[PDB]
């Protein structure tokens, strides 16, 4: 019983952070087989961090630009390319803890888990989701950047998130491992404005769901109600539609708990309607949206 | 910017990890240098699960009797001894993995990282604290007995906690790495209640002066507080008494945030008095108790 924001163990990308330094710029690389990654803006020389034409400032940088420390050792570069807004350095040695590894774009909704690192330093780890505005709500000190987020399923990483940029308003903005920035956002000192951040509705009825399956259940109502109806409901408090999907994917919870995925749609509902009266669920005073479906089912059976 | 729940990376802990199992009973072992350490209660044959005499029962146990597993290696069993409520199996191999560690027995409001585990395989990783009445709020299935709890300072794994216990209303009892108990409670299967379940007040200060940290500076008011005044309010909210140590933890914060201690303690009496009033602060409708002074420094500036 109890359930916690859980992330995945980090030991396995641990094993893969490493300290970059371009000029007097660090932040922190992804070291996989003989590449390691790293946001390309560790060629930004503390001045051209307003209008940067990266493909100019790179024909200015070489191989041996690019200093890469895996703990106190030097990796020799043995290339370099820019793709999207990445950096890939090719290094003379495999890393010898790469575990197998996919990398993937994410949804938003999704949740992962987020090393945060200081000169290739892992410094803690904790549980994010990629926001309908295509936001994180990070922990991010200057030097973070090149931190991962990532899945891991039994002993693949599943890597989704690499981190960039802090917005004015303190939100996170990243891309995937492939450079491509989640959302409209630019790796560019511009006002960057996030849109609105809507709740992850499916993900709310995950966590109620997990909530009725460790006994806190005073909020299970008496009514139903329609996708249709339900949504006019969303909409109107700033949550994201529920979808045929969004139902199928509750199924099992629905299964193990004999309340129909509607009836808990009723009961959101009312609490999105009435507000909480000063209760709590789950130990918590508002709806937690960054657990999915498949995380609850994780920790509501103690998958590894 | 934005502040997170989170926890130590577990990569240290992960390369101890091993299942134990006893006749039919299996659970988690921490393995350090020879020794495996788990809770006792491996030995229980589901059956004597009310009134167990371990003296008695360990008779029974021989070396061969405990099968410990790392990954998908057997360690021979070569001693063993009960400390307290924990077995010592000494192997005749030293974990190669083995960090620099301590053992810690901690002091309710002190917060650590737990690495939750099934069948010696780490499947999540969260943040917890010790709470006033010896109890924790883990999250933990059946098989995740042997699971452990700790901090890290720099490459040290100072280890505070192993889960042996879910007492009936779903909160959670362990010990020290020395097989004794936080509070009053005993491996068991009895009728165990926790007593009053506090707010942390020094840790909720610490949080406030985080949110500051972070922007969110609504709740900040224009009175102050005596320690005593503060006191009768934190009395009748069940929160910890304020105590001059707390005050002086509390130093650093009040100094990078130039907020006495004690104007801080007035902003928590008034939303104590009049609650959030619908607002949230880190994204919180409650007041978090689970990060320490030291919790806050640390992830305000970014230490590995
Ligand atoms: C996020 C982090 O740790 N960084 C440290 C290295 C430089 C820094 C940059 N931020 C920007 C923003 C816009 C353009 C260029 C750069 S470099 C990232
Ligand atoms: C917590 C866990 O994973 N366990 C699995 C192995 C046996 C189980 C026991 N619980 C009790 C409670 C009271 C007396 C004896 C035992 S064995 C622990």
């Amino acid at each position: 019983s109890g359930f916690r924001k859980m992330a995945f163990p980090s030991g396995k990308v641990e094993g893969c952070m490493v300290q970059v330094t371009c000029g007097t710029t660090t932040l922190n690389g992804l070291w996989l087989d003989d590449v390691v990654y790293c946001p390309r803006h560790v060629i930004c020389t503390s001045e051209d961090m307003l209008n940067p034409n990266y493909e100019d400032l790179l024909i200015r940088k070489s191989n041996h630009n690019f200093l890469v420390q895996a703990g106190n050792v030097q990796l020799r570069v043995i290339g370099h390319s820019m793709q999207n807004c990445v950096l890939k350095l090719k290094v003379d040695t495999a890393n010898p803890k790469t575990p197998k590894y996919k990398f993937v774009r994410i949804q938003p909704g999704q949740t992962f888990s987020v090393l945060a690192c200081y000169n290739g330093s892992p410094s803690g780890v904790y549980q994010c989701a990629m926001r309908p505005n295509f936001t994180i709500k990070g922990s991010f000190l200057n030097g973070s950047c090149g931190s991962v987020g990532f899945n891991i399923d039994y002993d693949c990483v599943s890597f989704c998130y690499m981190h960039h940029m802090e917005l004015p308003t303190g939100v996170h903005a990243g891309t995937d491992l492939e450079g491509n920035f989640y959302g409209p956002f630019v790796d560019r000192q511009t006002a960057q404005a996030a849109g609105t951040d809507t709740t992850i509705t499916v993900n709310v009825l995950a966590w109620l769901y997990a909530a009725v399956i460790n006994g806190d259940r005073w909020f299970l109502n008496r009514f139903t109600t329609t996708l249709n109806d339900f949504n006019l409901v969303a909409m109107k408090y700033n949550y994201e539609p529920l979808t045929q999907d969004h139902v199928d994917i509750l199924g099992p919870l629905s299964a193990q708990t004999g309340i129909a995925v509607l009836d808990m749609c009723a009961s959101l509902k009312e609490l999105l309607q009435n507000g909480m009266n000063g209760r709590t669920i789950l130990g918590s005073a508002l709806l937690e949206d960054e657990f999915t479906p498949f995380d609850v089912v994780r920790q509501c059976s103690g998958v590894t």
